[PDB]
């Protein structure tokens, strides 16, 4: 580089080819005279944003043109001036072909300065018939002149050889040329007159004439070319600031323009390819005295020599510099600075450098000297294609060992800080929500209201609902409401009666929708009803009557339900009345309300009718009034909490009510509201570290964007100050990725890094001891230019792919089983090892992995040890003293690098753990604790060869069976203790995305969470005592268990499925169903026997003594049910009414239904067509488009449908037909069908304006599972249907 306020490349192009010379000749004057149309010589220059001719571009001759342009008059019409100027020119060739024959000098050389002059005279219609023997060039233009002496001393002057007058302009402005940026500068060559300069055969002899001439015009030629002999340019009175806003002398303008050309030669550079001069830049011969080193002109100069070397700006350079940038390249010209090039100017003699790549050097004859000792030492490159590009990208950034000041960099960042303005918050969370739904179920344990825990009272803290509010802003999902009410409705479509053996739903029953609200939307009435109403809602059956009321809806009736109201009787009762409530404290009189709210229901109700009512609010009283007067009236009941947001508002759904029950509580009901406020509890706490929604950023958040702008920087050598800006960012960045955009503006190119700082990026700036330095070559290297972008809280709405979610489920994992006090081990630990920047300074850390890492160790405050040696390599270990080792994310990459079976891979593990002396010890683990179950689109397990192979991360690695390495393990140490690693049931790994500002997907999470069942984290400590094992943890399989030398004194208690299973102190309480532990009197052995009633993870824990102090012993996971079942189908099937009935057998655990796969979504088969019943047979009435449609049975018994059976009904999408029984016919699909009577098309079924045949009949209720799909009855015969 940067000299001046201008930088340029070291790498430059200086081309060695110049094309030859060429004499004019008599033919030549008469070709340019015919002008021909093929080839016109003029060339319309238009504005470059316009695209419209703004000015002539001009070529030779027209040279001699020096009067004023009023006087030449020139046409405005481009077109217009056109055919005039081929008019005079025809004229003009009848008289030169008088004047000369042609035939005498087809090709006879003539005096270009005459041609010329004759041009002007003939433009300004003067006389040149005097001057036409004279046109002839007789031997030297320059002797054929000197002889003339006729004419104006205006018109043409030469002082012997010498002459000093204008040449024909390079370009001629149109009328339409405005002098705007976009219209291209024409530097004075559009100009009538710019100056007059003096052509003479010898240099020495014109120096002789200039002993006393004028010099203060000052002379600066280009010497490569005499154009008609040497030329003494000397600059005029006039001068251009026409160019916004700089003053330009003449002299300056030329050498700009000139200079922009030499520089636009060394761009475009070509090996072989010749140019116009060797020398293209004019040299101040003389005004030496008049010039000074500050002046434009002087460093113009010095880029002159550069482009003579080839040097090219470090710019970018467009292939035509716009007048607006060329005027912001003069700006930058203007900033001043040190002139990195080293060339001072000699009028002695032109300089020229011993390595310079271009030969003018060799070219020049006189006044030019190349310094043998003049080197420079610079590369030479020339780049390719440089666009500008609209968006910042990403810099990889490597540090440096220097250190420095903290106080230095915050200064250097405050000079460079782009801080503070507010960017778009964007959404945290966006997508389906996800509804907890439970039903009363027998099996389970009754629960009292008493074991019911009470709403914490910060739900109505003000602070907290305004937490609540910013959640809901950051949530982008869909009308909560509408979707939920048809989830609802679908559910309660699948309510089945079990006395009866029949669904407890009868559809056309008398509907109640309570409080259905128009809103100020518009909308009139309640999202859902419409579809419903259009029959829009799958497994929605017709509705026979719908009932509206609503103060706000417009079709429901306007009321408020604050009071008791006359009402119709309904079967079904649907509560969505908008609800006003006094106040928290007014909520326990709210609960009284709600308990009128209830008994109002009833009243509405029909006897053994239904009702369905939001729990809005719950409260530990609410549940005891519903418990005291309502579990009897309502039959069955339900509870549904849709959560797109996090608050307590539940769903209450009464069945049979009118009808006597013993509803009540349940056990696994309690817990599923123990889970839900946990659940709730959790995202409140995510929700009180929430950053403000679209507020102004100023850098106060610790995760917040990091982004600061550099302009015209220069890397030469150490900036320093742009470095220190540079290492500030980093370590504001903490590793986090940062895009980086270079945009000009007020005359000059701004580079912006934008990135975000964090909490944990913040914890690594925290724990860096010294403020390192970076290296800036990359930067020096980058030419590029980036557009300016608006900032947004959230770079992208991506997401994170699950393999990412687990790798943060284990991170999260490795963090909370990061403890104070402890020396660490990683195993496939990464170049980033992010690890280190989650682990605390004072505890020591260890990296190890067969790859490199890529960070810089030298800034960490505390020591760090990182091991360059394969994380599976051998004998480190005996060197290394151990205390604690992890083997996250690679144990499965071990086995496929040494090809190793996972049982072999373990039993070298456990060598290498006789190299290991860690008490503590985790490692990633392939162990299918559940049966084997691929889930689609991700991996593939191999049941023949025991591994994992993941399609989405396109890896295969090995599985191994977990007894064995138990029992290794146990022989290992006699007292290792290894726990099951619980990552499921918790969010907070999920919150350290949010941390991250990554929204989550609940699918993928529950993919990586089977995966994890599948691949769970093994934690071992050495330090533990053996159980006594010898039973089945199967769900019905008992578990026998010893704990001798304990005493009665101790009390034990034990959790399962993140609950307290049992205590040893209160089994009369204790949840699990069979609990038998007893300190044996003889021995003190507890001998532990039970029977599951659910199977699943129990945390395993040693107590002993009346205070009795937790510690936890290794978990065990009880199996579950298995997935075999058995499906009987007859031979023979029955296509009446009545239809075939098919055994089904499977574990009792499980419970299955059948949903039809409609367009890539379940949907439930018409709940008509299919009745479940026992073995178990679900009657389905056999219908023709059955034939056409693939249905599955899958397992319903949980909210996860199918997980462990999905069976596909290919017996029955097959089945054989017969002619002479009648089977019921319905639409395969909705699109037209063609009906085919034994070969014959009865008709086509979806066809516009078809009409049922007479004979034809319809069943009156389809068979077919969507409603509008048409049933139908028809003579024995053959039949097939085919889409159209």
């Amino acid at each position: 580089a940067n000299v001046w306020g201008v930088r340029l490349a070291d790498s430059l192009s200086s081309p060695t080819i110049e094309t030859r010379t060429r004499q004019y000749t008599l033919h030549d004057l008469c070709s340019d005279l015919d002008a021909n149309p093929g080839r016109e010589p003029w060339k319309p220059l238009r504005n470059q944003r316009t695209n419209n001719i703004v000015a002539v571009q001009l070529f030779r001759p027209l040279q001699g043109l020096v009067l004023d342009t009023q006087l030449y008059g020139f046409p405005g019409a481009f077109d217009d001036w056109e055919r005039f100027m081929r008019e005079k020119l025809r004229v003009l060739k009848y008289e030169v072909l008088r004047i000369y024959p042609i035939s005498n000098y087809s090709n006879e050389h003539v005096n270009v300065f005459v041609a010329n002059a004759l041009v002007g005279a003939f433009l300004s219609n003067q006389a040149f018939y005097d001057l036409l023997p004279l046109l002839i060039i007789n031997d030297t233009m320059i002797g054929d002149l000197l002889g003339t002496g006729a004419s104006l001393s205006q018109f043409f002057q030469s002082h012997g050889d010498v002459l000093e007058v204008a040449a024909g302009r390079k370009y001629l402005q149109m009328e339409n040329y405005s002098n705007d940026d976009d219209d291209p500068p024409l530097f004075a060559k559009d100009l009538s007159d710019y100056a007059k300069a003096f052509y003479s055969d010898t240099y020495e002899v014109l120096d002789r004439f200039f002993w006393t001439h004028d010099s203060s015009a000052g002379v600066l030629v280009h010497y490569d070319k005499p154009t008609n002999g040497h030329h003494y340019l000397l600059g005029t009175l006039t001068q251009m600031v026409s160019a916004p806003p700089y003053i330009i002398n003449a002299t300056d303008a030329m050498l700009l323009e000139s200079c922009l050309e030499q520089f636009s030669a060394n761009v475009r550079a070509r090996p072989a390819q010749p140019v116009t001069r060797l020398d293209q830049c004019y040299h101040l011969r003389w005004g030496a005295q008049y010039v000074g080193e500050d002046s434009l002109t002087y460093r113009l100069g010095v880029l002159s020599l550069l482009a003579t070397n080839g040097y090219q700006l470090a710019r970018p350079i467009p292939r035509q510099l716009t007048n607006r940038w060329l005027s912001s390249f003069v700006s930058q010209i203007m900033s001043d600075g040190v002139n990195e090039t080293p060339l001072w100017p000699q009028e002695r003699y032109v300089q020229i450098a011993y390595d310079s790549p271009s030969v003018v050097d060799g070219a020049t004859q006189y006044g030019y000297v190349r310094k043998n000792q003049l080197r420079l030492g610079m590369r030479i490159s020339a780049l390719q294609s440089l666009s500008d590009t609209p968006s910042p990208v990403q810099w990889l950034p490597q540090y440096t060992i220097d250190q420095a000041a903290m106080d230095e960099g915050d200064l250097m960042v405050s000079r460079l800080t782009q801080l503070p303005l507010r960017p778009d918050y964007g959404n945290i969370w966006v997508g389906d929500a996800l509804s907890y739904y439970v039903d009363y179920n027998r099996s389970h344990r009754v629960v009292l209201s008493s074991e019911l825990p009470q709403l914490p009272d910060t739900y109505f803290d003000g602070d907290e609902q305004y937490g609540r509010s910013l959640f809901s802003l950051a949530r982008k999902i869909g009308d909560r409401s509408l979707v939920k009410d048809t989830a609802v409705l679908k559910h309660a479509y699948q309510a089945i009666d079990p006395n009866t053996g029949k669904e407890y739903l009868r559809s056309r029953q008398s509907v109640a929708y309570f409080g259905a609200s128009a809103g100020h939307s518009g909308a009139d009435q309640p999202l859902v009803i419409e579809p419903w109403i259009q029959g829009k809602i799958s497994g929605v059956p017709p509705p026979s009557s719908v009932r509206q009321f609503g103060y706000d809806v417009a079709r429901g009736a306007i009321v408020d339900l604050a009071r008791p109201f006359p009402s119709g009787d309904y079967q079904f009762v649907y509560s969505d009345v908008d609800q006003v409530v006094d106040g928290h404290d007014d909520l326990s009189i709210s609960s009284g309300l709600v308990e009128s709210l209830l008994s109002s229901c009833m009243h509405a109700t029909a006897p053994g009718g239904s009702f369905v009512v939001k729990i809005n609010f719950p409260t530990r009283p609410v549940w005891h009034y519903i418990e005291q007067k309502i579990l009897p009236n309502i039959t069955s009941y339900m509870l549904i909490k849709p959560f797109v947001t996090n608050n307590v508002e539940l769903f209450f759904v009464a069945f049979g009510v009118h009808q006597h029950s013993s509803l009540t509580w349940t056990s696994g009901v309690y817990f599923f509201l123990v889970d839900h406020f946990y659940r709730y509890e959790t995202l409140s706490t995510i929700s009180r570290q929430l950053p403000s929604f679209g507020y102004v950023d100023d850098g106060s958040s610790v995760t917040g964007i990091e982004t600061i702008s550099i302009e015209n920087p220069g890397f030469s050598n150490m900036t320093q100050a742009a470095r220190i800006g540079i290492s500030g960012l980093c370590a504001n960045v903490g590793n986090a990725r940062k895009s980086i955009a270079i945009y000009e503006s007020h005359g000059a190119r701004v580079l912006t890094i934008t990135s975000r700082r964090s909490p944990a990026s913040a914890r690594r700036k925290s724990r860096l001891r010294y403020l390192p330095l970076i290296d800036p070559r990359s930067l020096e290297v980058q030419a590029r230019t980036i557009l300016p972008a608006d900032p947004v809280l959230f770079e992208n709405v991506s997401g994170a792919s699950p393999h990412v979610c687990l790798t943060m489920m284990y991170n999260f994992e490795v963090s909370s089983a990061v403890y104070d006090g402890d020396v660490v081990l990683d195993l496939g630990t990464g170049p980033e090892a992010k690890i280190l920047e989650l682990i605390p300074a004072t505890s020591p850390v260890t990296c190890v992995d067969i790859r490199p890492t890529a960070q810089p160790s030298g800034c960490w405050n505390v020591r760090t040890t990182f091991l360059e040696l394969d994380y599976l390599s051998d004998g480190w270990i005996t060197g290394v003293r151990g205390d604690i080792v992890t083997c996250m994310l690679s144990l499965g990459a071990a086995a496929a690098g040494k090809s190793m079976t996972f049982d072999a891979a373990f039993q070298q593990l456990i060598k290498v753990l006789s190299k290991s002396t860690a008490n503590v010890v985790l490692v990633q683990v392939n162990c299918p604790t559940d049966v084997v179950r691929s889930i689609k689109g991700y991996l593939e397990i191999d049941s023949t060869n025991k591994r994992y192979r993941f399609p989405k991360f396109g890896r295969d690695e090995p599985y191994s069976d977990m007894d064995a390495l138990e029992k290794i393990c146990r022989t290992a140490w006699p007292n290792c203790s290894i726990t099951w690693v619980p990552l499921s049931y918790d969010l907070r790994w999920t919150r350290l995305a949010l941390l991250e500002s990554t929204t989550l997907s609940s699918a993928s999470i529950r993919i990586a969470e089977l995966m994890y069942k599948y691949m769970p984290i093994m934690r071992i400590d050495i330090h533990g005592l053996p159980m006594e094992k010898r039973g089945n943890f199967i769900v019905g399989q008992n578990c026998s268990l010893v704990i001798p030398g304990f005493n009665a004194q101790d009390v034990f208690n034990c959790y399962f499925n993140s609950a307290l299973a049992f205590s040893t102190e209160d089994v009369n309480a204790a949840m699990i169903p069979q609990v038998s532990a007893q300190f044996d009197a003889t021995k003190g052995e507890w001998t532990l026997d039970m029977v599951f009633s659910d199977a699943g993870i129990y945390t395993m824990q040693a107590l002993v003594g009346s205070n009795a102090n937790p510690v936890s012993l290794g978990s065990f996971v009880v199996d579950s049910p298995d997935v075999d079942i058995t499906d009987a189908w007859p031979a023979q099937l029955d296509f009446t009414i009545a239809g075939t009935d098919v055994d089904i057998t499977v574990n009792p655990y499980y419970r299955l239904m059948t949903f039809v796969r409609i367009d890539g979504q379940w949907q439930i088969a018409n709940p008509d067509k299919f009745q479940f019943f026992s073995t178990l047979v679900m009657n389905v009435k056999l219908d023709i488009a059955d034939k056409y449609l693939l249905y599955y049975i899958r397992d319903v018994q949980s909210r996860d449908v199918g997980f462990y059976i999905q069976h596909p009904l290919q017996l029955l999408n097959t089945i054989t037909l017969p002619t002479n029984e009648d089977l019921f016919l319905s639409a395969p699909d909705m699109r037209e069908w063609a009906v085919k009577e034994s070969g014959n098309t009865i008709c086509i079924l979806n066809s516009q304006g078809f009409v049922l045949p007479q004979d034809w009949d319809v069943l009156t209720d389809t068979i077919s599972w969507s409603p509008s799909i048409p049933t139908y009855i028809v003579p024995p015969g053959d039949y097939t249907l085919t889409p159209l």
